[PDB]
Order: C-alpha cells, then sequence, then structure tokens
C-alpha cells in the first residue's frame, strides 16, 4: 500500500414509507451518492455499471445528470425503464441491455458507479463475479472519478490498491443504528 | 397418499425481447398461468400472495381479473406500482403491503396464486424448505378460496403437493419445461384443474 | 322512507378543558359503540374504515376482536401503529394504508364502522367526501352490520334509507351535558 | 426597510410526511443550525407529531418541544422512541407565549400556526407573528422561522431590528418556489 485513504461516515435511518411502515431502504445512501457526485467537479455524466431496478439511476437523474444505466438482465432493464418513466426523469436516462466489460472500452462519461454482484474478510478480487478487479480496470478507460459500493468486510488495502500508487481513497462508512453495515469507495475528484 | 393427481405440460421458450436479445424469462409462464386462470369457473379477483416485483400480478391484471397484490416489502410493493403503472392497468390491482400469513383471513377473493420464497437438495420439502411454511401458507389461502395455484421447483415432492389437495381430493401438476428439461412445476387446485 | 327507526340514547362523560382525543368520535362513545359491537351476534372481526391515528380502533381491539384498520394517509397508519403497540394490542390489528372504497370488495369481516370525512341540515351525499352513500353501498359488500357515526344535524330519512326500503336503523343520540352532540347509526344484527 | 439581507437557495426531494416541513429541509435545517457556534439546544415551539424535532435530535441537539394540545405531544413521544431518540427530547404540553420567558436555549425554531397575494405575519398566523418572535428573543437571537412563499420580507427582515441582519433561504421544488426559511443571529451564513 502507498496512497492516502480518507476515512469519513454516512448514517442511514428509517424512513415513513407510502405503506405506512417505519423502514429501512437503500434509498436514502443512494441519494446521498447521488448528492454527493453530482456536486463535485464535472459531474454531469454518469455510468450505472450494474444498474439492477435502477435505485441509484433514479437518484442520479434527480439531481439532473445524464445517466447510462447498464444491465446484462433484460428483465432488470425493462423494471428500471417503467420506474424510471414514472419519477418522471426517463429522458434522462439511457438504458442499455449487456455486459458491463463489454461496453465499457466504448463509452463516455464524467463518473462510473459500480454497484457489482457481490466470509471474515472480502476478497473483491475472487468473490465479485465478474472479478472486482477487472470491473474497476474497465471503469478506468472511462474515467477516474469512480464509485464502488463495498459490503462492510471489504479488503481495504485491496480498495485503496485501486486508487495506484500513491493515490486517494475515500472510505465512507455506512451506519445504521451504530452498527457498521456498508463502505462507499470515492475516487478521483468525488473524494472530498 | 390418495386422490387423484393429473399430469400435464407446458413449454416455455425463448422471446425476442425489446433489447434485441433473444432471451427466457419469467413472463411466458405467468401469461400461461394468468390465461388459464382467467378463463376458470367464476375467478375474477385474484390474490398475488408474494407479488414482488409484480410480474404474474400484471399478467393476471392484463387477462380484466381484480388482483390484491401482496408482499411484505414495500421496496417490492412500489417497484410493483410502478411497473402496473406503465402498463395501464394499476386499476386493476389493490397493492398491500404487510405479511399475506396476516391478511388472508380477512380477504375476499375467488383464486390464490402461491409463489412463495423457496437447500440443494434431491426433493424439495415445502414444510422445511420453504420459508413461511408452505402447509400454513397453503391452510391460510384455503381460509379465502379452494382455486389455489402454487407456483414449485422441479424437484417439489410430489406426495405433499397431491396431500395438500387432503385425502380423496384432486390436484394438477403442470410440469414447465424449457428445451425438454423440466424447469419447475404448477399445481392446480379447485376449479382451476383441467377438464 | 319506509320502515322502523329507534331512537336510543348514550350520555357522554364530562371531558375538563385542554383534554383532547384522537378520534373526533370520543373515547367514551367509542368505548360504548366497541362494546355493543362485541357483543352482537357473531361479532368478531370490524372494519375500521378511515382509522386515523387509531382512536376508534384500540377501542375494538381492547374488546378482543381484531380489527382491519384501513387511512389513506401514510402518516396516519404509521402514527396508528405505535398507538395499537402503547396499548397493548397491536397483535390484534392489520393496519393497511389505501382507499376504503377501492379495498372494501376484498374484504370479510363481521361488522364495518363508518366515521368518514365531512349548515342545517347535513348531506351525507353532498357533506361528506367521499360520498356517504357510496362509502354505505361498499360497506354493504363486505357485511349488513354497519355503525355510522354522523353529526347531530344529519337527515334521518337519508340515513334510514341505508337500511333499504322497509329495512330496520337504529338512531343513538349522544349527549355531552345533557345537550345532542352526535349520532351513532347502527344497522343489521347491531340494533337493539 | 434597513439593514442586511442574505440570499439562499436550497432544493427539495402518495408519500406524507409528519410536518408541513419536508423532512429534507428539515433535516437541512437541523444540519445547518447544530453547525452553528454554540448551539446545542433547539425549543421546537410548535412541535406538532415532532416532524422537526426528529431532524434536530437526530444531529445530537437536545430538544425542548412544546405544543399547545396533549394529543401532538403523546404522538411525538412515540415517534421520538421509534426514532431511537427519545432520551434527546423534553416534551411539554403547554402555550409557547406563556412557556417561553422562563426557558434556556440556544435556538428557537418556529413554524407557527396559520389562522392572499402576501402573507402577513402579524395577522395571518395564530398567534401573532410578531408576537411569537419577540418572546423568542427573550430566550435566544439564534431563531429560524419557517414560512410560506408569498412572505412579506419587509416584514420578516423588519424582526432582525434597524440595520439588522436576515437570511432568507428559499426553499425549491422542481425549480419552482415552495416556501422560506428565514434565519437570524448566529445561524446566518
Ligand atoms: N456483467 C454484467 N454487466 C452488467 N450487469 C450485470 C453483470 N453481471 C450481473 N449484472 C447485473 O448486476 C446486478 C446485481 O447483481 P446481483 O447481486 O446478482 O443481483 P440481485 O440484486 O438480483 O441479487 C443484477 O441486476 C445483474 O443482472
Ligand atoms: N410473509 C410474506 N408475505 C408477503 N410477502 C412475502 C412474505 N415473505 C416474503 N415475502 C416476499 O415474497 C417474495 C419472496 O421472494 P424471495 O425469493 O424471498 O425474494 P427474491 O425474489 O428477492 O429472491 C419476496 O418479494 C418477499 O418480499
Ligand atoms: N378514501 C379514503 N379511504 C380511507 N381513508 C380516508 C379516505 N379519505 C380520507 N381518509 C382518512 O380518513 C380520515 C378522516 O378524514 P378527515 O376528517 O379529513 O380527517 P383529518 O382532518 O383528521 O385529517 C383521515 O385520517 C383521512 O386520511
Ligand atoms: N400557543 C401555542 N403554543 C404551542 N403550540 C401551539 C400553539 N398553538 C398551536 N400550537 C400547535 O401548533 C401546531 C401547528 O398548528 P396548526 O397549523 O393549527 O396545526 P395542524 O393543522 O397540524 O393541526 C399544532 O400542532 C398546534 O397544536
Amino acid at each position: 500500500p502507498l496512497g492516502s485513504r480518507l476515512f469519513s461516515r454516512f448514517d442511514d435511518g428509517i424512513k415513513l414509507d407510502r405503506e405506512g411502515w417505519f423502514s429501512v431502504t437503500p434509498e436514502k445512501i443512494a441519494e446521498h451518492i447521488a448528492g454527493r457526485v453530482s456536486q463535485s467537479f464535472k459531474c454531469d455524466v454518469v455510468v450505472d455499471a450494474f444498474c439492477g431496478v435502477g435505485g441509484n439511476t433514479i437518484q442520479f437523474a434527480l439531481t439532473g445528470m445524464r445517466v447510462i444505466a447498464i444491465d446484462i438482465d433484460p428483465v432488470k432493464i425493462a423494471l428500471a425503464r417503467n420506474n424510471a418513466e414514472v419519477y418522471g426523469i426517463a429522458d434522462k436516462i439511457e438504458f442499455i441491455c449487456g455486459d458491463f466489460l463489454l461496453l465499457a472500452s466504448f463509452l463516455k462519461a464524467d463518473v462510473v458507479f459500480l454497484s457489482p454482484p457481490w466470509a471474515e474478510t472480502f476478497d473483491i478480487r475472487t468473490m465479485m463475479s465478474p472479478d472486482g478487479f477487472e470491473i474497476f480496470r474497465l471503469s478506468k478507460k472511462i474515467t477516474n472519478n469512480i464509485v464502488y459500493f463495498l459490503p462492510r468486510n471489504a479488503d481495504i488495502d485491496q480498495v485503496a490498491s485501486l486508487a495506484g500508487p500513491g493515490g486517494q481513497v475515500e472510505i465512507e462508512q455506512n451506519f445504521l443504528n451504530n452498527k457498521l453495515k456498508t463502505i462507499t469507495a470515492y475516487f478521483g475528484d468525488l473524494i472530498r
């Protein structure tokens, strides 16, 4: 290891949902990440590399950013598409059904948001599919401004080693009720 | 084991999706189930008990049936709601976020559709390997109606499944194939059985 | 308007200044209604159709009945759930956030309790939102055992007509300090 | 009209919230007041069921939450527990105007009841918006006034005194003006 790592905190919490329950959902963190990214230097276009049902994609688009939302699964794309439609921000999003690793080399964007398919320590190389180092390498062809959404037990030496020697990484730790839940790693101009 | 068991077959297949891929998705089976159910005797209202993102709910609503769509997860309900909105059939559906086992005693419908949360073993035990308990799920569904659809893994215990119909009762086991390999089964009960 | 109208009385308890309750239906009246409903023939499950923060719901639940409590406002539902737990009867209630008129055709219950959103004579078709006749029609799909909580100036011809031609209605008049405040109308097997 | 008026903007995010003050702006408000110099204790003067109270409490501030209606207070107590911050709050059921002269706090948050092209805070709030502010001033200079879009900024600015400073934070929902948050004292900037 040979670079500076910033450690920060974000506190997740219960929300009052439209069903009348007090719930913990992905939305609070997604909104926080989107808010941060959209305020960073020259960050107008984001690739949501593994968009799934479009939770993060929606949050990016709601800040006025343009999104290239990618998922290998056409059922996920259709769902994400419908989801964006009702939020009234579908015109901010281009959905592409395909393999991010095969698309990455042909894209132009200011940011790549990474939430890939995810044990005492988490090995991003052997425990993600595809290879979490390969995911980042391909993201790097597009931009240095990368967000990595990672489990709490993720190897911080590995994560920091992605910044290159000796690059900076912010490790934003996500807490619920004072217990560590997940980590959001920021790279490039996303660090504050 | 006592009573009748009918074995039937449905073939799944590739579809040409709007992304320009040839793919297999849950839609074809879901559409088939909705078609069959909607043609059955006096079947106008269905409870989709574990609706998830609303795949089966959409297919039921698309045939003209009213749907009570239930999921314990409000994130799923939201997605299902938005999904239905775009299809132009949201007015056919009432979404309830809650536990099906706590809601079932208070519902009125003609049909219950069950696709509950499913070890990797040779035989699937519906009592122990489903949460909640698959016999308990069925028992609560019976308070509503005899017309019940159960979507189950290929290795489901047919003796168990047939025992849900009770001693001397009828079940239909509709086997779902993709390229001649068995993928899943759809069990029909009550007036939903063929003929 | 042909049929039978019974007129009864209930005397509300005097409340000191600055005391308040969760519902426009006073606690003592709700208690009285719940007590009456729970002793009626085969009356174990009640729908509280416009439950608010659960003032009436709590009173039904305290008698041992099971309650389907419905409100279109997710804030009310979430506050209602909290209240149910305070009174130790959350296990007796199923809260549903939704439109009563849309949910009614899918419910199973023994009793429906109606306290809908409201100068000289009160018109239930005109001065309730939604339409008071419509609310009753939908409640009728569930059961004949209906309780209608109404203003003192409610048109008794209208109220009686809901019972159908030749039908029976009970108009329980609610008195606070020997002055008329409100009415509670009973239908079906709830009539004394 | 005299003194200084700083202007700022905040962009908001079948869903409902406990307060007329949206969760996110209350969050925003509680965030910047808890950042302010020696601001540890806040009076939520018309707390209702505690929507704003919760947000102040979540920053780690202590809250004196006041409401004249005992139903609101009881509901607020439950909510505080759900959010795990009940030990940060003292609820008091009473009239803020009658309790104000007896309180000690660093911040007063005002979101009074209402009771027109231009909003007159003196005649269109119940009680009088000037009276409310005067009583809050006995406690502290650090006051937050949550107000409708059509608020008379001359009137609002006059609360700061001759040559006084006020910050008018405009709350936008989808590029459109919704409400304003006025800051006084050390809460400005
Ligand atoms: N190579 C890939 N490129 C783009 N998207 C992918 C790729 N591999 C998987 N995905 C998608 O990434 C998302 C997250 O994966 P996963 O955690 O498996 O799904 P889930 O949320 O259903 O459990 C899924 O929506 C999946 O379709
Ligand atoms: N008791 C319940 N009542 C209603 N819905 C439930 C209940 N238990 C689980 N569910 C929901 O039923 C579906 C079961 O699917 P499951 O296999 O667990 O999830 P997933 O589709 O994410 O893999 C989920 O959408 C889950 O939220
Ligand atoms: N169609 C409806 N279905 C169910 N509940 C409703 C409907 N319309 C209004 N409500 C609820 O009925 C309750 C009574 O309404 P209202 O008298 O307007 O109350 P309030 O002044 O207390 O908000 C409210 O809690 C409201 O949310
Ligand atoms: N003098 C007062 N002191 C403290 N709280 C008050 C006073 N007057 C009103 N309140 C409270 O202020 C809150 C807001 O008032 P209002 O807008 O009337 O509320 P709402 O429409 O939510 O009932 C209410 O919760 C009310 O109880």
